[PDB]
């Protein structure tokens, strides 16, 4: 399930950076940005394979990709944030 909706301005600033890169189709900093997210655990709504894609939200100071991600869905404005490596998600509201 999705935990609720959160305004973009209430998320870390790096989530705004990642969304700007998604809108321009990159370039992205990590080679894993843009791969399909399988939703194997069925936390997000069930969809066809390839409906969801994953992008890194950089964690300042981290040596690795860390635990923050944006998952896009194919629908308009359908973007989810996770800060715990896919355990929980919130829908991003870009209007606030």
């Amino acid at each position: 399930d999705v935990s609720g909706t959160v305004c973009l301005s209430a998320l870390p600033p790096e989530a705004t950076d990642t969304l700007n890169l998604i809108a321009s189709d990159g370039p992205f900093p990590y080679s894993q940005d843009g791969v399909v997210f399988q939703n194997r655990e069925s936390v997000l709504p069930t969809q066809s394979y390839g409906y969801y894609h994953e992008y890194t939200v950089i964690t300042p100071g981290a040596r690795t990709r860390g635990t923050r991600r944006i998952i896009t869905g194919e629908a308009t404005q359908e973007d989810f944030y996770t800060g715990d490596h896919y355990a929980t998600f919130s829908l991003i509201d870009q209007t606030c």
